[PDB]
């Protein structure tokens, strides 16, 4: 079928969300588009290429909160940056394995630039303005990959009987599953943000 | 080689720190235990039991503070336990990706029981526990995730020019590459760490 940039990552993006990132191989690739692995080749040399390209793209079809809001709070913008994030993660499978490890792609820069920026017009060094980002990513990143990841071996085999669990584990794991992993995520967002809160406005004072 | 499940972890251990977690595979599982397909199959069925066996078997090698100290404070003890599976999880090639989507094993309910009870013994209900309990696990999961990923995506190909870079975003750069992550990962456990305590502290007070 079309074998631009655009329409390579459509197919890839689509067989990731089938197949999830084991079955992401130039082969199946080149099923799916219907054509022969030389052909493909051309277009994309590997797989790691193709999981960058697909980490930047996810979040530019899904990520809608990049930016903040004018005279937005740092504590609101990280917020709302956070949930746009784990939903762009959630939408294909294996969404955030694809994201790990990369780093802003040139066609993020802008975007990041000014976040980096902002934190420090809010009071942040950019080393602490970046730590407080790196942490809200990560718990983000570990959220949606456990949750994604403790789906996909349910499929594959279920889990132990309830009959042997100690209760308040038996209990921990029903509230787990009382949702998709939303609650204790929004739950552990405001935490992380007031925690970087308390770090800003203590400026020097021991805290 | 031997084949009981000690050996089987052992050397599947061994293949994942090798290969990472695309290579552990049950054929290369056996060429490495030097056996045919049909006899690994006798002992392990498939990867994904594979995975949550060697999820368990990281930690009861390598992390080394699941329970707290007589006396501990629970800010002390989610330090403590955080540093201890940010080791674990390093120690082995995708040991962060092994962990992901796991549930505690049999082996570890007393553990995660006594994880579970030493916090609502702490002023948390059971909910706010396990719900700071999974921020914290969640966080140092997708911190190490991006460091072994990241790694691992160098091997592959290089970053771009620093030369295209806007300064901040450069400067961030360098930060996050000045160490393995570590720095990083205690700045956001404590901004996370006291944050639950902001929560726990505030009762019923809007905070
Ligand atoms: C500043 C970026 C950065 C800087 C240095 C090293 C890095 O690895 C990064 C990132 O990886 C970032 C992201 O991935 C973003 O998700 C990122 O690229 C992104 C975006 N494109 O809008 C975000 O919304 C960010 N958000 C907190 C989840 C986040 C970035 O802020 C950083
Ligand atoms: C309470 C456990 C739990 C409860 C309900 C659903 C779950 O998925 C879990 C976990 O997965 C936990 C872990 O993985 C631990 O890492 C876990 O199993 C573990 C351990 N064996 O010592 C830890 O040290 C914990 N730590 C915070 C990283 C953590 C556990 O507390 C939880
Ligand atoms: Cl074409
Ligand atoms: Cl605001
Ligand atoms: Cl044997
Ligand atoms: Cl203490
Ligand atoms: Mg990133
Ligand atoms: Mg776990």
């Amino acid at each position: 079928s079309r074998l631009n940039r655009e329409s390579v990552i459509d197919a890839a993006l689509e067989l990731l969300n089938e197949t999830g990132i084991d079955g992401l191989t130039t082969r199946k690739l080149a099923q799916k588009l219907g054509i022969e692995q030389p052909t493909l080749y051309w277009h994309v040399k590997n797989k790691r290429a193709l999981l960058d390209a697909l980490a930047v793209e996810i979040l530019a079809r899904h990520h809608d909160y990049s930016l903040p809001a004018a005279g937005e709070s740092w504590q609101s913008f990280l917020r709302n940056n956070a949930m746009s994030f784990r939903r762009a993660l959630l939408r294909y499978r294996d969404g955030a394995k694809v994201h790990l490890g990369t780093r802003p792609d040139e066609k993020q820069y802008d975007t990041v630039e000014t976040q980096l920026r902002f934190m420090t017009e809010n009071g942040f060094s950019l080393r602490d303005g970046l730590y407080a980002i790196s942490a809200v990513s990560h718990f983000t990143l570990g959220a949606v990959l456990e949750q994604q990841e403790h789906t996909a071996a349910l499929t594959d085999r279920p889990a132990a009987p309830d009959e042997n669990l100690p209760p308040l584990l038996r209990e921990a794991l029903q509230i787990m599953d009382s949702d998709d992993g939303e609650q204790a995520f929004l739950h552990g967002l405001e935490s992380l943000i007031r925690g970087f809160e308390v770090q800003l406005t203590a400026l020097l004072q021991i805290v």
